[PDB]
């Protein structure tokens, strides 16, 4: 199986970044920040924590975790939720559980790398369903019809998508579901990037009984450090997944689940904090893209990742290295998603970091005129 | 090569909640944060002030500098840069197997052993040979049979030392002969070392006896902290560089709090080992006395490891024996059929002393149903 592309870039280059606009998370919370924004008393949390056995705990996730996650959806019960070690752990559990040698898997591309390389390592025939810049970074549904076979086991998507930040609304998702439903294919939808836009973007599990929703508190809820995610699916899928957790994780952490319960009990407070960070930072990014003649993009659907086109006749791998070498501005070069000529720009970092980063990138782009 | 359901896991998923006395190996006298603070002499407030100002971002992707250093110090000749933090030994086993096994690779696995060790390679397209263990050889497999199984192209040999379920260990002498055999054809040796022996035997880590030894371990079993999901892989520079490029497939990283607790535990590992040695020795003393007093039970005594595999001299399938025991008295064991060795049961005794004593009393009562009438 090949080296994880974005990881291999961040391993070699993250420690050399002064202005990091590469990461695609929304400025993380400290535990004290979580207490302040939730209106919680620290002492009450520490009292419960310190007397809690750090044993294997709730393997499935706490009852409160499951009920809170279920309430984020329409028509999903607590029993349909399995806690995982992040969305990373959820994607792995789903694929390792369900993908078998000879199965046909269609994966959105470029997308989160797990979604096509894990199936390929398990012996599945993987076809890449290509996103198109000319159609607002959405893939082509007629190409999906051509790719699908009467035996297709699974279609993997990322909604909103990494790196583009484009989303499939209800209309688009329904046409995808119809195509999938013809051959009885599951649809795995990694939904860690929640759209804050006006668009009607339901979860795959709310429109399809064979939809498998993956999500986490990492990107949308600013808590990657607890490694808490989930899988939401039907009873048949959930019952298979329960018997494979010891291959990948056994379970998530006891403290981690405690923090997830508190965050989920105050999820609206966190969403409000993050909606404002995203809206403000995206307004700053929109104005900057317009002032710069060498850069353009398809604006993301109010999601914390963007894919910006740089009008410079150079390999972005080289452009980004020199940008980091000279000014300390870290981006992910487009070649890491097999779409060279672009750069992934995560703009949901601390506002000043984005401002200074763009200002330094603006000084860098001046030599190309 | 379809990945099957994890056997022990199925059994625990269905039956754990019906147990009152869990002697199946899940209960390991796990520490609370309060007990960790007490035994390490830490002021709780200082730890919470550190914790609460720490960003819950991705943090130390490979484990903190303190973690890598402290883990490396548990070994001879291992540098901090040879350590990668993982989401338990579970995550470490998967990371190593996923990173290194290619379709068509020949893999030899200890068997029965922890299921990841042989089933993950099969799912990745490896041809897997099972290196069988027998009670008659103290649950150690035959090194002469390994000389017959080994091929010039063998990629890796997988072991669990001490082994789950038996608690038997390969000491330095045994490991040196294994390493000689592996060296001949250049095969790696993955050694899952979550069960540390407290015996007088010299039990080095595989990485201490072989440059291509890959050691997997965690704070879950030996250090009483499964709830933080912190383990690691220790390996040579070349292997560590490979493993580093695959971590986003499986975990990205372990938690920030989890690493903070790991740092504190590892900085006081001697105190945790001292606590745990007393629990294990006291509980093994209780088990040994019970084994001798019970005429229907016998075993190959584990190497002062918290897992045992006990032979029950009853003409009944162990799954049915264990199901009836569980319903009647709430005593949970893992029936031997789940390790392809019927007639035995996995009995874990790192649980609280009173639980073990009550589990064994009820097991003794239950065993009276199988005595011959006069």
């Amino acid at each position: 199986l090949p080296r994880f592309g974005v990881e291999e870039w961040l391993n070699v280059h993250e420690n050399s970044a002064i202005y990091d606009i590469a990461g695609v998370s929304i400025s993380s919370l400290t535990l004290e920040e979580l207490f302040a924004l939730s209106g919680t008393n620290p002492e009450d949390f520490y009292k419960k924590l310190q007397g809690t056995k750090l044993n294997y705990g709730w393997i499935e996730g706490s009852p409160a975790f499951k009920k809170s996650v279920s309430q984020l959806y329409t028509g999903v019960k607590p029993e349909q939720i399995l806690q995982t070690n992040g969305a990373t752990g959820a994607n792995l559990l789903v694929l390792y559980s369900l993908i078998e040698p000879g199965d046909h898997v269609i994966s959105l591309y470029p997308t989160y790398q797990q979604l096509y390389d894990i199936p390929k390592s398990l012996g599945a025939e993987v076809d890449l369903w290509q996103i198109e810049e000319e159609n607002g970074w959405l893939p082509d549904l007629e190409k999906l019809r051509q790719l699908i076979r009467p035996t297709t086991k699974m279609i993997c998507i990322n909604n909103a998508n990494n790196p583009t930040g484009a989303v499939m609304d209800r209309t688009y998702l329904e046409e995808l579901v119809e195509i999938a439903s013809e051959v009885g294919a599951y649809i795995l939808s990694d939904e860690v990037y929640r759209s804050f836009s006006e668009l009607d973007v339901p979860s795959i599990i709310e429109v399809y009984d064979k939809g498998i929703a993956v999500n986490s508190l990492s990107k949308t809820y600013s808590l990657p450090g607890i490694r808490i995610g989930w899988v939401a699916a039907n009873h048949q899928v959930t019952d298979i997944l329960r018997d494979y957790r010891d291959y990948t994780m056994i379970c998530a952490g006891v403290f981690d689940d405690l923090v997830a319960q508190l965050a989920l009990a105050h999820y609206q407070e966190i969403l409000e904090r993050n909606r404002h960070i995203l809206e403000e930072n995206l307004a700053i990014l929109d104005q900057w893209i317009e002032e710069e003649p060498l850069v353009s993009y398809i604006r993301p659907a109010v999601v914390s990742t963007s894919f910006v086109k740089i009008a410079v006749d150079m390999p972005m791998e080289d452009f980004c290295l020199q940008l980091l070498q000279e000014h300390g501005v870290l981006l992910v070069p487009g070649n890491r998603f097999e779409r060279d000529g672009y750069v992934r720009l995560g703009f949901a970092c601390e506002q000043e970091t984005l401002i200074k980063g763009l200002e330094k990138l603006s000084q860098f782009l001046r030599r190309f005129d």
